[PDB]
């Protein structure tokens, strides 16, 4: 069936988004009467692969003090996403204008076309371009303007499978393997974090949610891990059999965001205890009752998703 060849090249299109031209300002409404301006535009940061990040200004704060830097890796299932996708672009808009941060929004490459770990690898693509543009004076020509930016307050905010690489970024970082001085990520925001194993946990065999199944987060890992791997993958559990020595590695401060009714939920909960008993490792665990995934993108404006952007506000104030 030629049908195949159609909906394979429909996902490519799907999530291919756009990229502007030039530098852009969007408004965006604080915590409809209070508003803010946040200056943002598109980036090449991997030219053979044609990858481009959002970088995002909250104008007001930046011509005050120097911004700290937020990456922030969406989500999608490593199948599906970009950075420029309208639930992704507001989210980032929402992260710049209430963190008072400079927000990094990259697009990596998808599965099933790609399949992991090169959406890790470009994730390493993404904080090398941003050590390229630590040590070269870069941020002065991020826009048509000055830019002061604070490269020793660094932080990775995940959703979904970008939480999945937020933890591969902090292993990495952790075991001494990539290093990027004078760039230094403080800590890790992991929000319903993507991660997979065989046996399955009682949440997982729960009611499927508003999107969300087991059934889709299997085809998901099915479709995104490499031909021939198992959920156990430690691409996907973070506790497999292959790089489970998290106890040597020095992991930076963490923080899990999960909702109550989230099928991963008992998968990240496990994840976070897993850690706090582990000595050195300050991990925050959060779950917000009766929610399901994404609560904090699917329901801007709502109690739960501002109190999120609090508690990753305070997160990121009391490691700096």
């Amino acid at each position: 069936p030629q049908v195949a060849e159609d909906c394979m090249g429909l996902l490519q299109l799907l999530s291919n988004g756009t990229v502007l031209r030039s530098e852009s300002i969007d408004l965006i409404t604080q915590q409809f009467k209070n508003n803010q301006t946040v200056l943002f535009k598109d980036s090449i940061y991997h030219k053979p692969n044609n990858l481009h990040l959002r970088l995002y200004k909250p104008i007001s704060a930046s011509n005050r003090t120097a911004l700290p830097v937020v990456v922030f890796f969406h989500g999608g299932g490593f199948c599906f996403g970009s950075r420029s996708w309208p639930h992704f672009h507001n989210f980032c808009l929402t992260l710049a204008s209430s963190l008072n941060a400079l927000v990094v929004s990259p697009d990596y490459r998808l599965a099933p076309e790609h399949r992991l770990p090169a959406a890790f690898e470009d994730a390493e693509a993404v904080l090398t371009w941003l050590w390229d543009q630590a040590v070269s004076d870069g941020v002065n020509h991020w826009f048509e303007d000055g830019t002061d930016v604070d490269f020793d307050r660094v932080f990775v905010v995940g959703d979904s499978s970008g939480g999945n690489i937020a933890h591969q970024l902090a292993v990495r970082f952790g075991s001494g393997s990539i290093e990027l001085t004078p760039v230094r990520v403080r800590g890790y925001v992991l929000m319903g974090p993507f991660f997979g194993g065989e046996e399955r946990t009682n949440s997982e065999n729960g009611p499927s949610e508003a999107l969300l199944s087991l059934d889709l987060l299997d085809k998901f890992w099915r479709l995104s891990l490499p031909n021939g791997a198992t959920r156990d993958h430690h691409m996907a559990n973070p506790f497999g059999p292959t790089s489970p020595t998290l106890e040597s590695i020095s992991l930076e401060p963490m923080l899990v965001i999960v909702g109550g009714s989230e099928l991963l939920r008992d998968r990240a909960k496990e994840y976070a205890y897993k850690l706090k008993k582990m000595g050195g490792k300050r991990v925050d665990y959060i779950e917000f009752e009766n929610k399901e995934h994404g609560f904090y993108s699917n329901y801007p404006s709502s109690e739960a998703a501002e109190q999120v952007l609090r508690i990753i506000g305070d997160f990121m104030n009391n490691l700096s």
